[PDB]
């Protein structure tokens, strides 16, 4: 490359792997969103929440791909694995699956940051810190807040609580 | 002092003591507010309510300190004791603790008013009447209204009631 | 915690310690500000400077507490020690005390950054770099600029210089 | 009187006496203001400060006279004694004379409040608290702040300090 400088093959490959993880996450959120749009589930605020996350994760992949090119690396795409489930259960089940997904992306970000630090690649480290690490922390905090409210609402009237959460916390429309 | 007039040492000291009580109250409300922002509590309206009170109590201390100087007294600061609890329980537990705190501040205001009356210090008495006594009465009334609504919502579904109170009465986002 | 990830007990505790240091600093600045509002000191620009810093340091504590919760740590509050002095001397004495205070906060920030680096906690490191380290450097530079101007103005006419500094450099109004 | 109620002859007379004191104070401030407008004194900000106070004290008398009539008492005017001096010295001398004057008015307000309290006349007490006591405290605090700044500026260059105070603290432009 005529521009590549201080950009290791290891980081280049890990970036491509992370693009795959973000596109898989986007796909998972597309599946979650449309599940909640089913006539027999019908929780608009939950659908909207997950569809928004599908877009956010795509944007994350886009930013990684832009940076790969800015650095002189080469984007390499792999097959995208389908989401882990076809049906996602209750809002609680779905929000738990989402927090599990987000922690896995966060760990991948942290692992890439550590590789960048080890390789003395401060542009990579700053890129992740400036556009991914705090965004992930903020999202996981939101999802934990949601889990706690969903859990408080289960009690002995689960359907009532699931409706009220979707109507009074989640944005709808 | 070149300006001090009709301002007793007893009032000056009690004013400094009251500044301590208001800053302690502000600190208590800072702790309450952040407790409700925990991911495992997650009641935004309750957090906002108490954080607002932390500011209001600081403002109270500020006004007392401004008046101390207007009168020619000397501000004296003491250590500020940490709040009485690290974890604040339910919204009900917290609102009960807040009403207890406010009654204690109110009693301190009333005690200072009585000292001012005894010392024939009408500026002090007017100051408390104009900026503190009715503010306290209004706040205690609001908190009692809240307690009654929180208590009516406990029934056999406590989590549901705690969510609904935070969503439909407390300001959030 | 359902959200805690890559957040050490050591960082959590140091964050709580730093909240204490920032609230102590806020309290010190509240005392400095009201000292300069005394009728026998009467330097409005100096009062305003320090009162503004009391708010800035509170805001710093607030940001730390928000982050503690975003990360899944638990805020723990301790007693707040009263400021080191009841009377703060001249503007020069006060500005020297403030630079000493700020260097101590800066060192605490640097120590926490180093702990975060050692623990491979890049979110913490970025948080401090983005919201605290440059703010501290900018403030210490301002205070040094002030010290130099205050010192140049002492000469053989200290009262004249103290008045002129407050009137022509410090904001009043 | 067809309207007089709970309004003692003692309060009525003391109100008339206080009108005299306020008009005497207004006259003193008129003399101070024009002294500072002399071509051989020439301190516009000091002149403006005292002329403003002449108006403020007249307004005070006007308010007392309005209240006397609201209560059913009868305004009675006495001779107004000329100010204590024809020439007022330095800005420092003048500001000291003004603080002495204001403390004397404040004491008269406090004495009237105490009479009203003794006579169970809460309208009178509220009137003084709402329109006079805090206004007096605020003005005496301002004058003390001014005295301190004037005194700090004397040093070994009195004319320089007197000019700088008038230019940088007092309103002119
Ligand atoms: C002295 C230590 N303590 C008591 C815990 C302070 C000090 C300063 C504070 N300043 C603010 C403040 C300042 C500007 C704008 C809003 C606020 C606010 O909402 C709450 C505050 O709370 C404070 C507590
Ligand atoms: C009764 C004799 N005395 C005392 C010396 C008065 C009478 C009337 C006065 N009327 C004004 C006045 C009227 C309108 C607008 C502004 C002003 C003012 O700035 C000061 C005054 O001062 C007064 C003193
Ligand atoms: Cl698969
Ligand atoms: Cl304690
Ligand atoms: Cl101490
Ligand atoms: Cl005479």
């Amino acid at each position: 490359s005529q521009i590549r400088q201080n950009y290791s093959t290891e980081v280049e490959a890990a970036v491509n792997r992370l693009v795959n993880l973000y596109l898989r996450a986007s796909y998972t959120y597309l599946s979650l969103g449309f599940y909640f749009d089913r006539d027999d589930v019908a929780l608009e605020g939950v659908c909207h929440f997950f569809r928004e996350l599908a877009f956010e994760k795509f944007e994350g992949a886009e930013r990684l791909l832009k940076m790969q090119n800015q650095r002189g690396g080469r984007a390499l795409f792999q097959d995208l694995q389908k989401p882990s489930q076809d049906e996602w259960g209750t809002t609680l089940d779905a929000m738990k699956a989402a927090i599990v997904l987000e922690k896995s992306l966060n760990q991948a970000l942290l692992d890439l940051h550590a590789l960048g630090s080890a390789q003395a690649d401060p542009h990579l480290c700053d890129f992740l810190e400036s556009h991914f690490l705090d965004e992930e922390v903020k999202l996981i905090k939101k999802m934990g807040d949601h889990l706690t409210n969903i859990q408080r609402l289960v009690g002995s009237q689960a359907g009532l609580g699931e409706y009220l959460f979707e109507r009074l916390t989640l944005k709808h429309d």
